[PDB]
């Protein structure tokens, strides 16, 4: 053709991502790609070296591109390229070479907000994490423009603006940056001193549903991510399902308590630390205990004294208290690849797999779920619908627990934490605190405590997530203890929440 009328794509900004308080966590920034077309190039053949060169290529690989590409318009030659690096190369002023202005992702917390920020590919669209989730409303829409190209397809007249480009909006994730550092910092040290693989640490707002802080290691800079592995790209928190263990323990102690049949100070025999379900035996943990309250049941961790509360009440009250809890649930947040995990029904539930849920083996879970369970437990026994952007208007949520219930287990699990002396303990200096430790079989295990604080007026729920610790103590779960005191205490003073453990 001797002309041609052309689109050309007028790109949009990508929206903002900030933290809760509009620090920025992705940043759309000004790249020049040089591009080619390489048409014009066979025209100035004794400019090509100098060219190639100037892009580090090999002359005759570049001579090469050049000949097979030649009945095209358009190459990229250096897709990265800042502001400034195309003009050293445009300065050549070699015929058929180009810059241009696009847009790249840059991710200013880097590896630190990595999973729960996700990135961006090279056509500029999300690929993982809020990226992806949120890709329609950080996109905007390409304009679009009328150009008249020459015989080459090279730009002769700009005819009209078809279209401008809207630029996609900004997003403040639910995310406090404060909380999300003391997180990604304490999990990683955790991790050392454990000498641990992997893990998972969450923080809730028990009031609003947000998700304060999400941190997963290991962890990848999401500004380089040349030779990444599958192992740093997962979002443990949202993808690893486990069984919740003795974590789940406070949800079957709610229905005890709801049920009319059981009060704190109600006494279970555990002896001898086994109880036998036809060819199948419930163990304990320790097993040096007969009679236990219900407090005792949950401070020595005992799966028999639960089992037999489980037994009297029925697995369906437990079943029922943490589907509304959301274990095993849709979270409703879309995250990619996030998992909803398992919760069994039956119509009629045998005895093995009412005592096995009640101990938490009958279900999986993830680290989100457990902590929007404990969140529920912490506010009142009311759920509020999970969020990873800022609440502004908090959601109504669901009375799930009753207050009084929520109250009771609340301060059960208070003792729990006082019960625990030593270097292991979740005890929160200033504060009371509340909580429950675990393991989960992968020999290997998960490491796992969840609580919240301050206990007697609760504001923040926690899990934390140790994958296969080599730290051998009998109770696997209180490696994880002392991180949630750490990491509890610091998100607690950065929220300015009164200190509860005053004399």
């Amino acid at each position: 053709p001797a002309r041609s009328v052309r689109h050309i794509a007028i790109p949009a900004h990508r929206g903002l991502i900030t933290d809760r308080n509009g620090e920025p966590l992705a940043v759309s920034t000004p790249v020049t790609t040089l591009w080619a077309n390489p048409k014009e190039l066979m025209t100035a053949k004794e400019r090509w070296p100098q060219l190639a060169a100037a892009l580090g290529q090999d002359t005759k690989l570049f001579a090469d591109r050049i000949e097979q590409n030649a009945e095209r318009e358009f190459i990229y030659l250096v897709r990265g390229l800042t502001p400034e690096q195309g003009e050293g190369v445009i300065a050549l002023k070699v015929p058929g070479v180009y810059s241009i202005e696009e847009f790249r992702r840059f991710y200013p917390a880097g590896e630190v907000v990595a999973h729960a920020v996700g990135f961006t590919d090279v056509d500029d669209r999300g690929r993982e994490g809020i990226e992806l989730a949120f890709d329609e409303w950080l996109a905007g829409v390409p304009g679009k423009r009328q150009v008249l190209k020459d015989r080459r397809g090279r730009v002769i007249k700009d005819v009209q603006v078809t279209k401008n480009a809207k630029p996609g909006k900004t997003l403040a994730l639910s995310i406090d940056l404060r909380l999300q550092y003391l997180a990604h910092r304490e999990l990683r040290n955790a991790l050392l001193e454990n000498g641990a693989k992997a893990g998972s640490l969450v923080i809730m707002d028990v009031k609003t549903g947000e998700i304060l802080a999400m941190t997963n290691q290991p962890t990848y800079n999401p500004n380089n991510r040349r030779n990444l592995q599958p192992a740093a790209m997962r979002n443990r928190a949202m993808i690893d399902v486990f069984e919740p263990g003795s974590t789940v323990k406070p949800f079957s102690m709610s229905a005890a308590l709801a049920s009319g049949r059981w009060k704190p100070s109600d006494i279970v025999d555990v002896y001898p630390g086994t109880l036998q379900i036809g060819r199948y035996t419930i163990r304990d943990v320790s097993r040096n205990s007969r009679q236990l309250d219900l407090t005792g049941i949950l401070i020595k961790s005992s799966n028999v004294g639960i089992s037999k509360i489980a037994f009297d009440i029925g697995a369906e009250s437990i079943y029922s208290v943490m589907q509304q809890v959301g274990l095993g649930q849709d979270t409703g947040l879309g995250f990619p690849g996030e998992r909803v995990g398992n919760l069994p029904n039956h119509r009629k539930w045998p005895k093995a797999e009412t005592a096995t849920l009640a101990y938490g083996y009958g279900l999986s879970v993830t680290a989100i779920q457990l902590a929007h369970a404990y969140a529920a437990l912490a506010n009142d026994g009311k759920s509020v619908p999970l969020s990873m952007t800022r609440v502004d208007r908090v959601p109504d949520g669901v009375q799930v627990i009753s207050p009084e219930v929520a109250s009771t287990v609340q301060g059960m699990l208070q003792q729990v934490v006082e019960a625990q002396g030593g270097v292991f303990r979740a005890q929160v200096p200033g504060y009371h605190a509340a909580g429950k430790s675990g393991t989960a079989r992968k020999n290997a295990y998960r490491s796992l405590f969840a609580g919240f604080a301050p206990a007697t007026d609760p504001r923040i729920a926690m899990v934390v997530v140790i994958d296969e610790p080599s730290k051998a103590g009998y109770f696997g779960g209180l490696v994880s203890a002392p991180v949630f005191s750490k990491v509890m205490a610091g998100a607690l003073r950065l929220m300015n929440v009164p200190p509860d453990n005053l004399p």
